[PDB]
């Protein structure tokens, strides 16, 4: 299988004045290039892929894709909808653009049965013939894929080659990797990077990265050679920012970050999106001091 | 304020050959309100209205508006979504169509905190002049409007006048219903029909519905008149039904049974969405059997 996997980031969207900051958008990517980031993850959750227009998605993956051009690192494409009939077509459109890969998040609200899952990537995976890494984060969908279908998925299809668990339950990803090693378990939270690592996933997705590329990267580089004694160092030294990056819900907190330490030019979000209270807003700030920022 | 209560349908959506029935459509609508019904919910979750084209969801609208003309029944418009632009214009284009009022989910998936929550609904209730009642069912959403932020938002906007709980958690229409008693409080869980309606709530939003529209109207307006004996009474009768009906997600077992009972003429969901098992298929035809199916 082709495989998309390493230390990847979900690339916030930065917004000026409404409009998506093209230019912020390939500075901050090129600043992930420069730090040992090995894929990069535009337009998904982190990168407000709700309220992005199918232009805006489609112009921040063309800035992703051109931005690593003569670089080893990659594009994985947020492509995911609730309907599969537009998941298919976002599929489609993120290979179009030049992505290596799709991330294709589970239905959500309408919360599809198991078999409902299956039909509905199964379906996705025979649009296109790039990797599809699947993307299972509960509290957000509201449906789970359970780790049947997911390896049911896995070997059934061919594009599909792993998911992204944001599910805080190391007792599945054992599960997954106890019946299923082949496949690329992919961490989707921060603060247990380590652990899910450590178990034999081969990368993260990280929301943490777009403060502190270089300590994620390294974390991941750690683990994949097996130094899990560094790994599991920075990811005991990155707990408390890992944690305070969730204060509010993704991505308020990593914005409100990296607008505080001057790597982007605006804190605007699109509603119901908004920016944190005072309160959150300070315990971002303190957190932030205790750690070294790389700049661009 | 302009209310619309009672006893409301939550509409599923026939398709034939992958389009919308609207003929079909239009005759399962007229049943409702031949049936007691006083007002109809289109483009819905238990409409798919995740599958829907926006061009079909304004065909639902209007075959909606087009059969009610000339009747005491509402169209209260499924128009929510995650992104605020978005839902405001869903919900001016509702009342362009002809809708009464508008049904809006708390935004799903992207997880809003209750600042942003405020905002989004505050724009979308200064964007038209109708009615609009909030939608909070968090097992879908994966947000909750809390107490305080419905009470804000019905106090500081006026097309605001209550919300549709889908949430499991009678303690929470306690504490909506005894600070701020005005609201109307809509019950979207069919099971708890009577509970809510008998601690002051005007109406439901029902799945049922769909299936038995003469009971849930007898028992709405049984409520209604405090007649507390004989509205318990149809909900302990319709307890098995209610549960049964959603052995799989909504709306999979009730276009399961209207497809059992002959009311659509044929089975068919939009992926991720998916016929039930057979074991839930046998299920639900056992339950029918016990409650008297109204016809054309
Ligand atoms: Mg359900």
């Amino acid at each position: 299988k082709n495989i998309i996997i390493g230390a990847m980031t979900a690339l916030i969207t930065p917004f000026k004045n409404g409009k998506v900051d093209e230019q912020s958008y390939a500075r901050l990517i090129k600043r992930q290039i420069e730090n040992g980031i090995d894929a990069v993850v535009p337009v998904g959750t982190t990168g407000e892929s709700a309220t992005l227009t199918h232009e805006e998605a489609r112009t921040c993956i063309e800035i992703a894709v051109e931005t690593c051009k003569g670089t080893k690192v990659k594009v994985l494409a947020g492509a995911g909808s609730n309907a599969t009939h537009e998941a298919v077509g976002l599929a489609k459109f993120a290979k179009e653009h030049g992505a290596d890969g799709i991330l294709s998040v589970a239905p959500y609200y309408n919360k599809p049965t198991q078999q409902g899952l299956y039909e509905h990537y199964k379906a996705i995976a025979q649009s296109v013939d790039i990797p599809v890494l699947l993307y299972n984060v509960p509290g957000r969908t509201g449906c789970e894929i359970s780790t049947d279908t997911i390896i049911k998925l896995f070997r059934d299809c061919e594009n599909i080659y792993g998911v992204k668990e944001a599910s805080g339950n190391i007792d599945k990803c054992v599960d997954l990797l106890a019946h299923e090693p082949r496949m690329m378990l992919i961490s989707g939270e921060d603060a247990i990077n380590y652990p899910i690592l450590s178990n034999g996933g081969k990368g993260v997705i990280s929301v943490t990265s777009n403060l502190l590329p270089d300590m994620i990267s390294a974390l991941t580089h750690f683990a994949l050679d097996e130094n899990y004694k560094e790994a599991k160092k920075i990811n005991d030294e990155l707990y408390n920012i890992n944690k305070i990056l969730f204060c509010e819900s993704n991505p308020i907190p990593i914005k409100t970050a990296m607008y505080l330490a001057g790597l982007i030019e605006s804190l605007e979000f699109r509603l119901p999106l908004c920016s944190p209270s005072k309160e959150n807003f300070a315990k971002i700030e303190e957190v932030m001091k205790k750690y070294k920022i790389k700049g661009f």
